[PDB]
């Protein structure tokens, strides 16, 4: 069976697709860990006991425990980032995409905040970036939500270190990395040259695999789309995350008080509480938009420090990393946690009651001082009273969450040596199914980097399958290069010095290299506002 | 002889002049006080003694006492607002344009900052404003300088309140507009029908004058161009002036110690000090620019409290204020306090080193908080670097001392009343002998309200004679009707609700009406600034 890989746990069976011109053998399902069910539930991954007959790795993965949102039921542009398969914690499995010294290997993390996501979405199929860019891509399941983060070492004795450890999730991930460097070549890959990319969470995790003591030298060329772990959503102190935990495992019945004089009767207790019941309780501690319960957590390990601190002393001399944003990154949140005053589809007229009403919510947690600037920053006088003041707060919480934090990122990981290129995405796809006024939702680009344009079974304008055409190649050249940019056309690299980016739209009367608007809005956030906050 | 008026004090003889085919007969170099000299130094005005004879009123007055700007030296554009006749403490005279129940009597406050300005300076020239808007224009010189404002009451025992009350130079003007309602109708005028208006600290005189319990019921209609008194610039403090006072007499070595155990010798010394060297040496308590040595000084008397507190209980029911601003207020006196760093003629690019340079000079008496807040309100990331960080500070200082200063000022006259009209300013008159960076300079608007562009022998484009035309009428209709507005053309009332303004220029492609701009502008220094001085 020429559909059948020998991986290092197995020979493995996938199917054959013929995607423009080029055949992919696509294997999904191959599991990389013991399922982490029962006595696993909450430890870092184990690998996969090896098996013997030949596994079927063309069904798709399970997807890991995670509730779904359904804000708008039926419309489908919700659903989209719901699993598409069924949910269980059984869900430690790699997805394979291989072409028909070894080509080059994309590795693919999702986002959905450390909380939601699966490898199986497809908005994630690889199909077409396999064949079209010619390159190996892979993803696989992490743990997320409490599954995959729950923190409670401190709180235990010394002997219960490996009993809740936090950041199983990304032990996960460097697991499954692991695994793929080391049956790189039996799927004809390079397990030298391979590279990360992810979004939100998942740009978050692959910034975590590339600066983890744990993992580092693994691989050390990343592609970050909107989350770099400096963000506010993207880490978590240890004693957050036990105060977090601990309230979950009562949350569940289950004390969290005796956690150090007998805990693992607590974690017995959680180790038996159905999947789905956490499922739901973890989100009783998220509140503060975009503060979820589970995060890369300090954890003196894989997490050692600050990620601000780690970049003080880190040295990535010979790290390549393209990471950017897309214009209206905080518009899908806004929309989320305020549907109570915007539509899912046209304008608010937002009035000054209500803006400073959401402004103020959004930012307690921070002085009256730099509350005030921020309310003052994005006051819009000029815009049309009300739409103008929905879309300045979409811009408000698109800054201060990801684009204003990957830029400070994006400046620190320069000065350490890596060479940044820095991407800024601003078309709105002509089937958004979302609201006009929220422009270029956060994930939006995902599907352009996946080079889904190029699908001529989907009604994309001419353009934007050059859209897409481009930002595919930029992606694999990206990969094979470390370099995005094409022949003949600039892309330098972004700095501190020269913090310019290259531009994806498909007006072709804008300035696709561009360095003013981004680093002025930025400015406020990671130079002003940190002055604002002396007292 | 049809040239003479028999005046309260005496009969005068004119000349005749015919412009634009009115004929008007201009009376300068009326007495209106005894000459405020020898022992009437510093003291309130006491009116002019009558004379007999047909006075001779064809020559200019005198200029008062005042140093004079030579930064450009033969430049013309700097010697125009230089005395051009003799200056004396001699100098308490009124001029009265009459075209040939009583017409309308416009009285004209020039400015210079109480330190400077005549009314004789051929800028203030009122032919055309008279033959054209058929209207008696009035003008007069009051003390400026340490000759119009020395404050020293405080310090001494009660017997000497008369002795430096401080103010007198607006007791002077109070005095000249005494003397033009009791004249009035002997030059052709109606008493009743008065309108005060100037420009900067005259602007701030009108305010002073409508405004003071002294005088107010006198005149109840008043244009103020870019002056008011809650301006910085504007008004002072009791004890400020006396600390003022204190050094320049002493600064005149006249000891200023024993101002209270003997003091009028330290006056009678002052008394006899030589006028230039006073002249000169008041300004040795000048540095923080515009921040003169003399002001409307807060004086139990003319002004009771502060403008604010004194706006707080004011009821303005009847009062008509026609009130603006130019494009480019601060860029005036940005290039003559920082000449150092800008050109006369051509534009700077300021770097970042030299706009902090200069944003934290002008500032230091304020909070490092709001320090910085205005720093990063005026950083320019779109703008040119260098050229827009000039023209950033030129706004700045525009903003802070003379538009947001008045636009608060015409937000409160409004709330108490008064029926405010709003003008912005936004021509640059083609002859500018400015550099082309300072765009539309503070002083800029009054050739344009006296109807210069009206005087076929001076070189204007077309359009700007047609503005001319337009700003002289509006201020020819506010007089007589208290509403500059024409027929047709809609100029509504400015208030805090409607804070709409009419925009005098040239380019025939903008909105006359216009409220967003200059609101932003001042909200920052009206409403969000005062929030950051919460320590
Ligand atoms: C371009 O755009 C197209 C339009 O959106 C898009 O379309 C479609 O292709 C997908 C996959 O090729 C179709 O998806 C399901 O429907 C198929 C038939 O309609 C199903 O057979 C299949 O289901 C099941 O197949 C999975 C394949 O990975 C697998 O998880 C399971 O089973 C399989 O394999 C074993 C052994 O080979 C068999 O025994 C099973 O029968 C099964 O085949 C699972 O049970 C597809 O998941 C979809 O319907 C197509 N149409 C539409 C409208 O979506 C393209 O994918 C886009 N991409 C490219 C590159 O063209
Ligand atoms: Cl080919
Ligand atoms: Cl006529």
């Amino acid at each position: 069976d020429r559909l059948v890989v020998q991986t290092s746990s197995g020979p493995v069976r996938g199917r054959s697709v013929t995607v423009q011109g080029r055949e992919v053998h696509v294997y999904t399902g191959i599991p990389y860990a013991k399922p982490p069910v029962e006595d696993l539930r909450f430890r870092k991954p184990v690998p996969a006991e090896p098996w013997h007959g030949v596994l079927d790795a063309t069904g798709l993965s399970a997807t890991c425990v995670q509730e779904r949102y359904e804000y708008f039921p039926g419309f489908s542009g919700e659903e989209i980032w719901n699993p598409n398969t069924n949910v269980s914690e059984d869900c430690l499995y790699i997805n394979v995409w291989a072409p028909a010294n070894g080509l080059p290997i994309l590795i693919w993390i999702y986002g959905g905040g450390f909380m939601t996501g699966s490898a199986t979405l497809d908005i994630y199929n690889a199909d077409i970036m396999a064949a079209v860019g010619n390159v190996i891509v892979a993803s696989f399941q992490y743990r997320v939500g409490a599954f995959g983060f729950l923190h409670l070492a401190p709180e235990m004795p010394s002997e219960f270190a490996e009993e809740a450890p936090g950041n199983v999730g990304l032990w996960d991930q460097a697991l499954a990395i692991r695994w793929l460097k080391d049956n790189a070549h039996a799927f004809g890959g390079n397990p030298e040259w391979m590279t990360l990319f992810g979004e939100s969470a998942g740009s978050s995790s692959v910034n975590a695999q590339l600066m983890s003591p744990v993992t580092r030298g693994l691989v050390k060329r990343g592609m970050m789309q909107s989350g770099t772990m400096n963000a506010p959503w993207s880490h978590m102190t240890s004693e957050k995350a036990v105060e977090i935990g601990k309230a979950l495992i009562n949350d569940c019945n289950c004390n969290a008080s005796m956690l150090k004089t007998n805990p693992a009767h607590v974690m017995s207790c959680m180790r038996s509480v159905d999947a789905k019941t956490i499922s739901v309780q973890q989100w009783n501690s998220y509140s503060g938009i975009l503060s979820f319960p589970s995060a890369p957590t300090i954890d003196g390990a894989f997490l050692p420090a600050d990620p601000m601190t780690l970049m003080k002393t880190a040295d990535l001399k010979d790290y390549d990393i393209l990471m950017g944003n897309v214009r209206d990154e905080g518009t899908y949140f806004l929309l989320y946690d305020f549907i109570d005053y915007f539509d899912k589809d046209d304008a608010t007229a937002l009035p000054r009651d209500k803006y400073l009403e959401i402004m103020n919510n959004i930012f307690g947690k921070a002085t009256q001082a730099e509350r005030e600037a921020i309310i003052f920053q994005y006051t819009s006088w000029e815009g049309n009273p009300g739409y103008q003041n929905q879309q300045q707060i979409g811009r408000a919480v698109g800054d201060h969450f990801f684009t204003c934090p990957t830029n400070e990122y994006a400046q620190a990981l320069a000065e350490r040596g890596a060479s940044v290129h820095y991407y800024y995405f601003t078309h709105r796809t002509s089937t958004s199914l979302w609201g006009e006024w929220m422009g270029v939702l956060h994930g939006d680009e995902i599907e352009y980097f996946f080079g889904q344009p190029l699908n001529n079974s989907l009604q994309y304008r001419p353009v934007e399958r050059e859209l897409g055409k481009r930002m595919l190649s930029a992606v694999i050249e990206f990969a094979k290069t470390g370099n995005p940019a094409q022949d003949g056309e600039e892309w330098p690299n972004f700095s501190k010095e020269d913090p310019v980016y290259y531009i994806f739209s498909t007006d072709d009367k804008i300035e696709k290299l561009a360095r003013g608007p981004l680093a002025a809005r930025c400015s406020f956030w990671n130079d002003y506002l940190p002055k604002v906050r002396s007292w």
